[PDB]
């Protein structure tokens, strides 16, 4: 499935897995990882998720999205989020953590807001494979939190979010 | 949004709001009603959704479905559902309720499985739209379940994915 490394992909990016989606958890928290493979070039893809201002683009749930204006976004800027109806959530700041472009890495934590979760952080990491002729990109996403299934649920869709826009800028 | 019904199209599907998506719970129950707006034709729609056998083809979250073999489906079949890996349910057999070719409804209670809903029971109802040249059409999906957040997502993505591949199919 999409969402399911092959033993090739997993044995590519373990050190990646080390470097950023591994946690030495302590007894309040937990912390879960997140798989999504795309058929698109990995600098499309990070084009897209890199964008910490827009997130209602590559995400779900966002009614809306503020951020101050006519400012690139870097490291420790926030944007502040409605999150549509029906959630256990209605707001929430979020801080960027990390900005990458080189390695393509970003991050953000959760720092305030109407919602339940208490130390909520994550990061994402967009990696490249290639086999013969063949180019595509697996997206690692992996949250640390306080104490999960509904948060597990809310990254899977947003993976796939993010591999159906990129799917459809990359058809020639 | 496309699942915040117009005045105009809520004006229009009142009577079928309180004929199929309108319950009188006992204090031990819950319900909700969901739409989706899918710009493609009801027919095309209902196409889709009618497939009981199938549900992984227009609903998230389904890992296999399991159905008699050689049967057309029709009120009282079954389907055994497993359902991925990270929910709060593993598996589900599932009922079919009601099958209206002409009506475009159908609904399903869950009636077994390992999971934690009881008495989960749904419909589905498929309306036709026009103004114009331009004919579009709404799905509206609600469910009864005693004693929300959960259920209402799952039945949000379904309706999106259900909307995503009808349009899909709709491109000239
Ligand atoms: O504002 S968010 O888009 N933040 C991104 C986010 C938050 C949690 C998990 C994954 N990704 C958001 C969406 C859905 C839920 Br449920 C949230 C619940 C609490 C706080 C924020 C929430
Ligand atoms: O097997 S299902 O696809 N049934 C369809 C369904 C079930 C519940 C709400 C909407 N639609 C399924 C998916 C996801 C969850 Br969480 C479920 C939890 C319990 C039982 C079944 C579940």
């Amino acid at each position: 499935m999409p969402s399911e490394l092959t033993p090739e992909e997993r044995s590519e990016l373990k050190n990646s897995i080390a470097e950023f989606h591994t946690y030495q958890l302590d007894p309040g928290s937990c912390s879960s990882l997140h798989a999504q493979r795309i058929h698109a070039p990995p600098e499309l893809v990070w084009s897209i998720v890199r964008r910490f201002d827009k997130p209602q683009t590559y995400k779900h749930f966002i009614k809306s999205c503020s951020v101050e204006q006519n400012f690139e976004m870097r490291v420790g800027c926030t944007r502040d989020v409605i999150v549509i109806s029906g959630l256990p959530a209605n707001t929430s700041t979020e801080r960027l953590d990390i900005l990458d472009d080189e390695r393509r890495v970003t991050g953000f934590s959760i720092i305030g807001g109407e919602h339940r979760l208490t130390n909520y952080k994550s990061v994402t990491t967009v990696h490249r494979f290639e086999k013969e002729n063949r180019i595509w990109t697996v997206v690692l996403e992996s949250y640390v939190v306080d104490m999960r299934m509904f948060a597990d649920t809310v990254v899977k869709l947003n993976l796939q979010k993010l591999a159906t826009v990129a799917e459809a800028m990359a058809r020639n």
